[PDB]
Parts: C-alpha cells; sequence; structure tokens
C-alpha cells in the first residue's frame, strides 16, 4: 500500500531530490508545488515513476490555496505517514517588501505563516492515521537574526509592518527570521506534541547546497531522517556522519516559541 509521505516545494531542489530518494526506497510521495507544470516537468525530468507520486497543486503565500491544498489530499483518502516542510523562498535583492495576498511580508509569509497553518491542519492526519512511525520534518538552517519580543506580529503583521520585531524592512534577515521560526515551530511542536501523539517532530540542516553538498545528498538526508530508524528521536535538530546540533538561545527560547505559535495561529485565523 506504500507509506505516503507529502514534501513542500518538491518541484526543485533539496525537495525535489527527496522525492526521487523517497519514491526509490517504497514511499508514495504527494508533491505540493505552486507550480503544476514545473513539477510534473521536473518528476518526469528525473525519471520517477507515476506510481510513486502526485502532484497537487500548493501555493504557501496564499492561505486559501493551504487550505485548498488540504482538501486536495484529504480527497485521496490516503492515510498521511509524513509530513515534510522544505519549502522556502529567499529576496536577495529586495529594497522594499512584497506582501502576500494575505498581507503579510512575503518572506516570512511564505516560509513560516504557510507551513504553520498547513501544520496545523495535517497535524489532524497525522494524528488519525493509523501508521506506527508518524514523522513532521522541518527544513531548518545553519544559524544556530533576531525576533524582538515579536512586536510586528502582536501588531498584525500588515503593511507597513515588513518585520517580525517591527523594525525596517531588509531582506536577508527576513530570510533568516523566518528560519528561524521554522526552528521555533519544531520545538513548540515537540514540546506539546511528541508525548501526547507518538509523532516524531524534528528539524535537519542538510548542508550547503550549491545549485557545499549536493542536490542529491541533500535529499538523501532528508530522506533518511523521514525513513531510517536512527533518525527516531523527537526534538532534535539533525546536522552533518550526522550529530544533533545545539540550537542557539533565541531557538531554544521555550517562551518565545509559544508566544510565536499563539500569534501566528492568529495571523491564519485559527485562533
Ligand atoms: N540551498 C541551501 O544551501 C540550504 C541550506 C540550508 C537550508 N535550506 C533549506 O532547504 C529547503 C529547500 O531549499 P532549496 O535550496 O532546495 O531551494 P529551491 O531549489 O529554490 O526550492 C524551493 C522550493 O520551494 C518552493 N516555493 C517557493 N515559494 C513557494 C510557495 N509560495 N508555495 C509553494 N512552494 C514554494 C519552490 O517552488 P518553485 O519551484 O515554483 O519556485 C521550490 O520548489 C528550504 O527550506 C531551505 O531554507 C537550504
Amino acid at each position: 500500500p506504500r507509506p505516503t509521505v507529502i514534501i513542500t516545494g518538491a518541484s526543485s531542489g533539496v525537495g525535489l531530490y527527496a522525492t526521487k530518494a523517497l519514491a526509490n526506497r517504497g514511499w508514495h510521495v504527494i508533491m505540493a508545488c505552486r507550480n503544476l507544470e514545473k513539477a510534473e516537468q521536473a518528476a518526469k525530468n528525473l525519471q520517477i515513476p507515476p506510481e510513486a507520486y502526485t502532484i497537487l497543486h500548493l501555493d504557501l503565500s496564499s492561505l486559501a490555496s493551504v487550505r485548498g491544498f488540504v482538501e486536495s489530499f484529504r480527497a485521496l483518502n490516503r492515510p498521511l505517514r509524513a509530513l515534510v516542510c522544505n519549502a522556502a523562498v529567499y529576496y536577495p535583492l529586495l529594497k522594499e517588501p512584497i506582501y502576500s495576498v494575505d498581507g503579510y511580508e512575503i518572506t516570512v509569509a511564505t516560509n513560516h505563516l504557510g507551513h504553520f497553518l498547513l501544520i496545523n491542519l495535517l497535524l489532524e492526519d497525522l494524528k488519525n492515521s493509523p501508521e506506527s512511525d508518524k514523522r513532521l520534518v522541518i527544513l531548518g538552517t545553519v544559524t544556530a537574526p533576531d525576533l524582538g519580543n515579536l512586536e510586528g506580529f502582536e501588531k498584525g503583521f500588515k503593511k507597513p509592518i515588513a518585520m517580525i520585531n517591527g523594525k525596517p524592512f531588509k531582506s536577508g534577515k527576513a530570510y533568516k527570521d523566518s528560519k528561524l521560526c521554522n526552528m521555533l515551530t519544531a520545538r513548540e511542536l515537540h514540546r506539546r506534541f511528541h508525548e501526547s501523539t507518538g509523532i516524531v517532530f524534528n528539524s535537519l540542516y542538510p548542508g550547503c547546497v550549491a545549485d557545499y553538498v549536493s542536490q542529491e545528498l541533500a535529499g538523501e538526508r532528508v530522506a533518511m531522517v523521514v525513513a531510517d530508524p536512527e533518525f527516531r528521536q523527537s526534538g532534535v535538530h539533525w546536522s552533518w556522519k550526522a550529530f544533533v546540533q545545539e540550537l542557539s538561545a533565541e531557538a531554544s527560547d521555550e517562551q518565545k516559541a509559544r508566544r510565536l505559535w499563539e500569534l501566528s495561529e492568529k495571523l491564519v485565523g485559527l485562533a
């Protein structure tokens, strides 16, 4: 019946090669992508058997699209074994911010807020699934950049607010802030839900993937964290030969992780 894993941002890079690696291991991969034609071209391009994947539309920068993707996935009537939050956007050259359809600065909106809504919905599916070895894996970063007292979120994160700490827009820092949000979400997931659900919640940094380690190897590392018994440990950040990486003070701040969660629920319409 083939275990089922959802991978966001599966049409390129780490996510595409993770799709390849898990399809090779006998999994059925849901490629959750925003450009359906680029995704089908990429899967064919890597010679992934069509039995092993299903492409569904997901645009993380639109909260309505997130809910639409979840609807489409649930219509397949496939029990979920794992979720990989891999998609990310980075805009190195912007000097002024870009806002999502929902009104949110696009880097944080895509990399954190859209994933945050997706996680909260698909947690329901992981809980209900009868699989015994269920995992939610978040792609993190090397930096283990600062959210202040989350003033930008406390005020609702609408234009002209463009940074989580409410200070002036900086595009490179917006990216790092968004990856710190990913790390804090992985930590709060473990704290709140690991004992209650038995789901393994962790993160990983696969290495520096110019395009240094290859995209193919990075994808294989994602597959190990998803599938291999040696990585069945909740609440840890894996880094590379793999080791448990101690996190920064800000990423280990449990009050901040909880407050980020509460404010994020509000911003995505879950409160
Ligand atoms: N590259 C590195 O060295 C490195 C290092 C550490 C961590 N990471 C992390 O690894 C993960 C993947 O990175 P990558 O290097 O493989 O980058 P990538 O090749 O540019 O792939 C990013 C994927 O995310 C998707 N994406 C962007 N916006 C989206 C949206 N609104 N909705 C749905 N999907 C969206 C992209 O879709 P499109 O194909 O349509 O553009 C693309 O498939 C990220 O979380 C990144 O932070 C990367």
